[PDB]
């Protein structure tokens, strides 16, 4: 829960991830990376759970990370999809997507993909707008001069209905030799009328033009029993167009 | 290398793959699950970078069970794309696509996503043919009446040109509700020309019909030291069609 997330968290690379659970769902932080084109800290922010189901399954929650900060810009962000496991030996279980600005012809190669555990011990102006996928779902966000993305979610597919709260980040300077603007952002499924016991995550880059598109890949985590945690896990792809 | 893959691995979960590598990059055996919808042994393909670098970087590899055998059907199949890194404590660290049979309603939720570590100690004719992908590919396969997949991809980008073998599996007895048939398949990026130290795997499903489909997500693992392992792993998404 809120009081068992909130605290910082050490990965098997020796990455340091502090943050606070707020009662809402809202995670919020700092990531320090002992591996990459990283140095100091980054903002982080994302999404959890707050009524995890009470049959022992883990607390399903996702965050965002822009490897941008005032000594280095990487073009990229990571998103961490996932489960807290709470007791005398707590975990976070997650899968990452890190997607880095390309040109279309690299686009393909964009995209990343690990696990990470975690334990107790050891540009704005393209962006901001409404965007619509190939199922029909809906993304409003506004971009902030900062980095930061917030807005909601509406999906026309799985057990949802009406909005619920995004929060993600972007990189604020993105290369300007046409590469896309890396960024993700991470939903939370629960809301005031279904809790899917689930968090997405989308990790992806914005490209502008005529027809601007955010291609991302997504990672779907549910809260499972240790025995289902191999099976918790749903990945996929959405292209965002600014008409349906 | 040959020598150092070859034999009996288990993973966290405690399954065990059972695996000869060929000279020529082939990869074949058995996988037998500790969970999920699995009994018994499945017959495993793959393929592996026969000729690695020399800087102490793994050795890409993968291979596709569909979990059909003569007890089960699972209408699923399952990729696994990793590098083995030999030595005292020899590993396989793979990353896993899980693709079930789904109606076109349920294919955003067709496809787990998992990791495994591996140690040494504890619709055929439908298929059959030529797919193109939206970045030019070619993939040329054949379909066994057994569920085997074998063939050659041509890939319009990336470190690759002319054909690679591949090879796979699918599911020979899908279920008849409309679901696609799951899939897998591997492609080692050596040939007699170039050598990418990295391996492809795509899982997906085959969906028949005026404008068939083979809808895939793919991972490519490259050949890395221990500090690079972290960033090994590229994912995507491929959709082939006949035309």
């Amino acid at each position: 829960d809120q009081a068992g997330i909130t605290g910082t968290w050490y990965n098997q690379l020796g990455s340091t991830f502090i943050v606070t659970a707020g009662a809402d769902g809202a995670l919020t932080g700092t990531y320090e990376s002992a591996v990459g084109n990283a140095e100091s800290r980054y903002v982080l922010t994302g999404r959890y759970d707050s009524a995890p189901a009470t049959d022992g399954s883990g607390t399903a929650l996702g965050w965002t990370v822009a490897w941008k900060n005032n000594y280095r810009n990487a073009h990229s962000a990571t998103t961490w999809s996932g489960q807290y496991v709470g007791g005398a030996e707590a975990r976070i279980n997650t899968q990452w997507l890190l997607t880095s600005g390309t040109t279309e012809a690299n686009a393909w190669a964009s995209t990343l993909v690990g696990h990470d555990t975690f334990t107790k011990v050891k540009d704005q102006a393209g962006i901001t707008g409404t965007w619509y996928n190939q199922l029909g779902s809906t993304f409003i966000v506004t971009a902030g001069a900062d980095g930061a993305l917030t807005g909601t979610y509406v999906t026309a597919r799985g057990n949802a209905e009406s909005r619920y709260v995004l929060t993600g980040r972007y990189d604020s300077a993105p290369a300007t030799d046409g590469s896309g603007t890396a960024l993700g952002w991470t939903v939370a499924w629960k809301n005031n009328y279904r809790n899917a016991h689930s968090a997405t995550t989308w990790s992806g880059q914005y490209v502008g033009g005529a027809e601007a598109r955010i291609n991302t890949q997504w990672l779907l985590t549910s809260g499972t029993t240790e025995a289902n945690a191999w099976k918790s896990t749903l990945v996929g792809c959405d292209t965002f167009t600014k008409v349906k």
